[PDB]
């Protein structure tokens, strides 16, 4: 097979961005990141090409009542792209919509807010409403609280999906509802470090609450899943893929 892959993607500092430039830039290189270089490390080495679209409705994926998807998942689901190249997290509901490359970067849920009232754990939000919280609407940390047995998260995804103005539509919105409103972000680990890096009013409370990947999606039955994931594993064992992100997420710290 010859043909360039359709990837799908979607702006999230520091894993996709428009490149910045005096021309106007069309095709692959309007994009910089830490995920196109990981998708220019895979092409080399697998030997394919590629054109990189933005995912129209600019969410991740989830399932509304009905059970459809959206965002990217739904394009790969529909396979109007080959690859699904974000920062895009492994979850066992996706699995029944799509598949995964092995992950290339590990994390876990956690609170971006506002250096100030000392909360120390998602405990501290869920019993209490004057400090607003949520997450980006229609991604995995929306739906690891929506489908969470545990008590506190279920607590809280209760206020979440009660308060229109909890679920945001991106994470740049997220942030600057932290730095605009008394408002908690839960969002994931290695955005918050490299959030808390740059804007040194913000901090991340309490650990990590889980633990999952980011994972390469696929449609179900890709013939090029498995060789990605080689590539992948690879790369990790040679510690590439921890230069890389030193590489995006390096700069001045904070006082
Ligand atoms: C790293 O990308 C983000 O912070 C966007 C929001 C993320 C999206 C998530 N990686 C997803 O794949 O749905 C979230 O649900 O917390
Ligand atoms: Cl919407
Ligand atoms: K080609
Ligand atoms: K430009």
């Amino acid at each position: 097979t010859n043909r360039s892959l359709i990837v799908t993607t979607l702006l999230e500092e520091p894993f996709v961005m428009f490149r910045k430039s005096d021309r106007t830039l069309y095709g692959n290189d309007r994009f910089e990141g830490y995920c196109i270089d990981l998708l220019k490390e895979l092409a080399h080495i697998l030997g394919f090409s590629y054109e990189i679209r933005l995912v129209e409705d600019g969410k991740y994926g989830a399932q509304d009542d009905k059970g459809q998807w959206n965002g990217m998942v739904k394009e790969l689901i529909d396979h109007k792209a080959d690859l699904a190249v974000a920062p895009l997290t492994i979850t066992h509901v996706r699995e029944k919509a799509i598949d995964f490359s092995k992950p290339f970067m590990t994390l876990g849920v956690s609170i971006l807010y506002r250096k100030g009232t000392p909360i120390d754990s998602a405990d501290d939000l869920a019993k209490q409403t004057k400090i607003e919280y949520g997450a980006v609407k229609d991604g995995a940390t929306m739906t690891f609280f929506k489908k969470s047995k545990i008590s506190t998260f279920e607590k809280m995804w209760a206020f979440m999906s009660s308060k229109p103005s909890a679920l945001v539509k991106n994470n740049e919105e997220g942030i600057q509802r932290t730095l605009t409103a008394d408002y908690a972000l839960l969002m994931e680990s290695t955005t918050i470090e490299y959030i808390t890096q740059r804007n040194c009013n913000l901090t991340q409370i309490g650990g990590l609450i889980d633990s999952k990947g980011y994972g390469i999606g696929t449609p179900m039955g890709s013939p090029y899943r498995d060789k990605i994931t080689i590539a992948i594993l690879q790369l990790q064992e040679e510690d590439k893929l921890h230069i890389m992100k030193e590489k995006w997420w390096r700069g001045s710290g904070c006082p």
